[PDB]
C-alpha cells in the first residue's frame, strides 16, 4: 500500500532525471503519461496516468530552462507523432514561490 509513505517530507524535486529524448520514446510515445506538470518553471515532472505507477512508483521529471523552449518542441513532437485532441497531453503550469 503506497498510502502509508512520508507526507511530511519535502518533495524531492520530483524523482528521476531523464533526458527528453527519453521521454518520447519510453513515455510519451507510449501513451503511458497523462500530463506534463511544469513545477515552479524550473524543470517538468512527467505525470504518469493514475494506474501505471503510483506516487511510490517514483515519477519522472527533465530541467528545461527556457519555457518557451519546451513547449515549441512538445506541440511540434505531438503532430510529428500523429497526437490529436484525444493524444494531446495537459500542460500544467505550476509555481509555488516556497521553492
Amino acid at each position: 500500500m503506497g498510502h502509508h509513505h512520508h507526507h511530511h517530507s519535502h518533495m524531492k524535486r520530483s524523482g528521476r532525471e531523464i533526458t527528453w529524448k527519453d521521454f518520447v520514446n519510453n513515455y510519451l510515445s507510449k501513451g503511458v503519461v497523462d500530463r506534463l506538470e511544469v513545477v515552479n518553471k524550473r524543470f517538468v515532472r512527467v505525470t504518469f496516468t493514475p494506474g501505471k505507477t503510483p506516487v511510490d512508483g517514483q515519477y519522472v521529471w527533465f530541467n528545461i530552462g527556457s519555457v518557451d523552449t519546451f513547449e515549441r518542441n512538445l506541440e511540434t513532437l505531438q503532430q510529428e507523432l500523429g497526437i490529436e485532441g484525444e493524444n494531446r497531453v495537459p500542460v500544467v503550469y505550476i509555481a509555488e514561490s516556497d521553492g
